[PDB]
């Protein structure tokens, strides 16, 4: 029923997503994440999860930004319905690859949490941790 | 007499259906499903297993869509029929093969049970399952 | 409210149609016809005209037969939502001009009201009259 | 404060929603109309738009569908926002133009207001007002 | 000491802030406006202009964006100023010439108020007072 | 919480930065300072980075100078509002590699701390934190 | 019932008519003006406005001297009306744009409030006003 965060990404980027599943799951930070691919029953509607799932369940969203997240259509609509809901910091942006295409234009007034520098790398899962633990 | 999900499929994928009613029926979950060519006998009307099966009969609908799926006519009237009649959820398709063609428009709005991609084919089974077994 | 006859027509044939309402409805028989353009608010959702309009508003459905009805796909889908439905005789088809593809097959087993013959003009809107009015 | 409708167009049409604001306003219907370049002051965050004027304050909305529609952006957003907000018919699309371009495929479950045929022209308004006028 | 709203512009475009002043000023509205070489002693120090008059002495910001607009520092500092500060939209971004350049992204989720458009300028000036003449 | 001096670098130059943590925090002399990519949690909005943490929370901001630091904006923008913010000495330049660009124009008013010189070094540490340790 | 100010206009200029109701009205000032094409019943007969309007209900009349307005010939009677009813100062002549033809005869004797001198425009309103607000 409740969750801690929702989770959007790509299809193309779901190895990431599992590394995540165990990372922060398995630990003994004990979160819960909604993964569409894992606790959405086929036959829903698709104008539901917005208005449902992301309003009244979650409590953050994470956006996994990558060059192929610049293609889909689901995603940017997700991403703006976030930003139209509304302190409470209910948006993180990551980025974890090399990018080439340029970042994009609407999430640049949020602190991006990144995963590409060698001499930052030691601080990622530990300011991950406790931003989605904020209360 | 009762049935739980009336199954729309072109007859160029049969081993599928079979596949489906190996998993479903004869396993502990103990579902009922009407095929076809299986639960009609000859002589019948075409025009009563559109108002009499899918309507008073049968619970949910299930689809297969695949490309020889987009060239029949009577599933694409079954199809329709189906939305035409209506939270309960009564239409699941469902995906299998690598199609070349593009998704048909009509079913745009709804969650897809996809079984192509690699990464995501241990969930398949359970949430079809869990799908069709919702009351 | 209630009608005598639903109007399944081509969007390229409304002349006729205008023809129909003058002969019918504005001469001193006293009939109502729906048609879409005029009796049908914008913003309705089309899969409740086949389940609300043809099923229990009108009594019969009156199918203007042209070349351009083969491409139209609403069309056909009424057509055969019509046929599923049932000596009360709720479909009738009307041909008013010269065409040069066959007649539609699903409409063989049904006694059409020819327009093109130059002889019997008289008892055409006679017969159709005659037909809509009853009981 | 409150309105009868807000008006998604592209600002490349403008004239159009001139004619509707004279035929519908202006006349003795006394409808209210929220157009975004009269009665939206500057300074305003676009974000608040959605979630206070099209949700809270106006009661339907009506959707200016033409070729050079499709290249905006907000009014995408715009119009998927409406859709998963949601019988009472809040969303109303209305064609004036010559389109060389395919009708969009999320607007294909809706009875569209066309204006381009020589002889429909008669009940566009009639037709136009009794929507907006209901309850 | 007090005024209503603090002008930033390029030195360059000085005519169309002499013509706002004519139609704000010196009509019956009776508004106090700020301009930087008319009501500012020489010797002062620029970094008091910020932290005195922008954030304590003025109640909004009106920025007059243009091509030039894009070249001097001192708009930039002094636009990033006036976000960094602070509902209350107190950022007004006006667009009165035709531009080569793209439109800055910094001031993208705000509503500009053009100028340029031929049918739109009836409802310019009277938007502008309404806007900025609010407590 | 409470913090001695807001540091202010490029990315492209780190090592410096942990060089000068080792040297002032892990020592005898237990100074504290507040490095981004360290204790800003992801998510937080860029605009609260300058208002709250330069003004309310840290006493001095450092400024490491070099050839990488004329290219970032963002870095010009702390510099400058931090210069316009205000005996105390806020601000403190710093020079630790040989640059071949001219030293900007903005801070050329501040003595700045020398790293190059071959005959200095000995007075460079020591002469730093006496400046970061004052009251 | 009652009003402030009669305006003799000819019909080519009521841009100009529309921006004193605007200046004159939607302010403060809260001056009521009767204007023919606003405050006029059809089917009024011409000989009334005269003698009862301009005469018993009207303080003043204000008439929009402009290069049109010598070639209407209601204008020339209504003025020569109003000179002919009589320190009250009850006739306030207009000119705001230039004109090619000499100034009426008539109106030599009364002081002009001239707007088409640019060095003299900040005085206008502030001073129209008073005058038509004067007891």
């Amino acid at each position: 029923e409740r969750f801690d965060a929702f989770i959007c990404y790509c299809p193309s980027d779901i190895q990431f997503v599992q590394e995540m599943i165990r990372q922060l799951e398995q630990t003994n930070y004990r979160l819960k994440l909604c993964v569409s691919d894992r606790d959405v029953l086929p036959g829903t509607c698709v104008w539901s999860i917005a208005s449902e799932l992301i309003e009244k369940r979650c409590r953050r969203m994470v956006v996994v930004v990558s060059d192929d997240y610049l293609q889909s259509k689901e995603c940017d609509f997700q991403t703006k319905f976030a930003l139209s809901l509304s302190h409470q910091k209910r948006l993180i942006p990551i980025k974890y690859k090399a990018m080439k295409k340029e970042f994009p234009s609407i999430l640049r007034f949020i602190t991006v949490c990144d995963y590409t520098n060698p001499c930052t790398k030691s601080w990622f899962w530990t300011r991950l941790a406790k931003a989605l633990s904020l209360p």
